[PDB]
RNA sequence: GGCCCCAUCGUCUAGCGGUUAGGACGCGGCCCUCUCAAGGCCGAAACGGGGGUUCGAUUCCCCCUGGGGUCACCA
């Protein structure tokens, strides 16, 4: 069948890059009614950062996605965490020593700067050193890393179902490390065992690994494994075009969560980066996006991350998509973190339905309507002006306004179109005034609802406080 | 610098020999209108350069250029 994976490694923020890579391994397993598994890659113990592990999980599940095996959710053939397979590594790094695969290399790191900057790399001289003295002087306990032994002179052939058959010659191809030092393996050495034995069947990753797969070929070979398909996706980029991080964008998942963007939103524009759908639609749904995808869909180029993009496309599901009592309960949270608070859900509902068309992002929102749940709000210079201007036709609509028995937006509407009328004025002469003693800004929905929406009390409370 | 990948509007892209080279974001205008948005309509905006192949290339091949990646005991 087919089993696809998702190999994030634990070092720092939960990554947007992650993100995109881990989408169409998912969809590509679904497609085909396959597997796709969740492996922690960290073997790095230097930049590994505690927490990240979670952080990843939690951001792949939020954004939608699902795995079948992986840390958290059990599997035939775990542990899913790389650095709890430490003995299953330097059993198959044996291996290769012994098949005369690798070698060990006992240099100093020191040593191997000074290799580096005489001629370049390292030039495999460890190979010259008898097994069975390498052997001895591993038993001695002397420090050392085990290395891949390239087969040279020669040549290797690299598949890349997306862009067809690459040729390297080994001399591009490093003896490289497969086990350090601290009987930790490399990710070329782990990444190899551990998909083979966990079945993967596709591989799909962003394309700076493309170069390292033939060292993986070559580990396929040596171990005497069919090598699985390799599907090499284009890099995330940032403005400039260089591959996105975290400097020049936001790279992090919970920045983008915590700024307010839907998971279903930003997932959506991450299916947009390389693939497009038949008819060019640009709005659908998970679901939707694993039954149309194909290879042939995918481009090639490094996409740029457009935040303004994402912003619209995130405007366009808080509109569109969701319904209202979704965007009401999703905009919750960041009432709360706002230290506002919301009457009941009718009022709330209300509101977030009067506001629907004025928010991008969930956090706009109680940026934006912050005077339609408490009364600590700022008045623009430009509201001030306006109130001032309008005082005097306010304070003779005031007393008309007292004299509203149905405070319906109906019955006032037709009540100011009047009271604009006789004055032989435009509404807006009028209007525009209330809106600021009403919300302390200029720039809000409709009148009539946001006259009505506090009730007559509440509404003329806040009239008075302008007219004193 | 060596090797490898890539190349249509500013950005994401459709196209897969013949099109007025289409859509979307963003940008400009108009409509709508009590403000600001939302929405509708209109508009400006691209095939990097040079050779080929072919009746005919944006599309197929080659070089150049540009961008990206990779040359770690990081992944
Ligand atoms: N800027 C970027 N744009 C697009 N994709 C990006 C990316 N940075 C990382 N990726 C990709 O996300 C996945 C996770 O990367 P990572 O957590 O840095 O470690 C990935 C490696 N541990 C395993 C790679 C593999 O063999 O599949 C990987 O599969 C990697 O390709
Ligand atoms: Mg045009």
């Amino acid at each position: 069948m087919v089993v696809t994976r998702i190999a994030p490694s634990p070092t720092g923020d939960p990554h947007v890059g992650t993100a995109y890579i881990a989408l169409f391994n998912y969809a590509w397993a679904r497609r085909n009614g396959g597997r796709f598994i969740v492996r922690i890659e960290d073997t790095d113990r230097a930049r590994y950062v505690p927490g990240a592990e979670e952080r990843i999980l939690a951001a792949l599940k939020w954004l939608g996605l699902s795995y079948d095996e992986g840390p958290d959710v059990g599997g035939p053939h775990g542990p899913y965490r790389q650095s709890e397979r430490l003995p299953l590594y330097q059993k198959y790094a044996e291996e290769l020593l012994k098949r005369g695969w690798a070698y060990r290399a006992f240099e100093t790191p020191e040593e191997l700067e000074q290799i580096r900057k005489e001629k370049g790399g390292y030039d495999g001289r460890a190979r010259n050193i008898p097994p069975e003295e390498a052997e001895e002087r591993a038993r001695r306990g002397e420090p050392h890393v085990i290395r891949l032994k390239v087969p040279r002179p020669g040549t290797t052939e690299v598949k890349d179902e997306l862009r067809g058959v690459v040729v390297y010659d080994n001399q591009e191809i490093p003896d490289v490390v497969l086990l350090k030092s601290d009987g930790y393996p490399t990710y070329h050495l782990a990444n190899v065992v551990d998909d083979h034995l966990m079945g993967v069947t596709d591989v799909i990753r962003a394309e700076e690994w493309l170069v390292s797969t033939p060292i993986h070929v070559l580990l396929y070979r040596a171990f005497g494994w069919e090598a699985p398909r390799f599907y090499h996706m284009p890099l995330l980029r940032n403005p400039d075009k260089t591959k996105i991080s975290k400097r020049k964008s936001h790279t992090s998942l919970d920045w983008y969560k915590a700024e307010g963007f839907l998971p279903e939103a930003l997932r959506n524009y991450l299916c947009l980066m390389g693939f497009s759908m038949p008819d060019g639609r640009e709005i659908f749904t998970l679901e939707e996006f694993i039954q149309a995808f194909t290879w042939e869909r995918v481009s090639l180029g490094g996409p740029v991350f457009d935040l303004e993009k994402l912003r619209w496309m995130n405007g366009k599901y808080i509109r569109e998509v969701l319904s209202l009592e979704e965007v009401a309960e999703r905009v919750k949270p960041f009432l709360r973190e706002a230290g506002l608070s919301w009457e009941s859900e009718a009022y709330l509902r209300r509101a977030v339905e009067l506001m629907r068309p004025r928010f991008d992002t969930l956090k706009e929102f109680p940026e934006k309507a912050r005077y339609l749940f408490t009364e600590d709000y700022p008045v623009s210079e430009k509201a001030q002006r306006k109130l001032e201007e309008g005082l005097p036709l306010l304070k003779e609509l005031y007393p008309r306004l007292r004299a509203q028995e149905e405070w319906t937006e109906a019955a006032l509407e037709a009540l100011l179109r009047g009271f604009a009328a006789e004055k032989g004025v435009k509404l807006g002469q009028v209007a525009q005034p209330l809106r600021a003693a009403l919300t302390g800004s200029l720039e809000t929905p409709g009148l009539f609802e946001i006259l009505a929406l506090l009730g007559k009390e509440r509404a003329l409370r806040r009239l008075e406080r302008a007219l004193a």
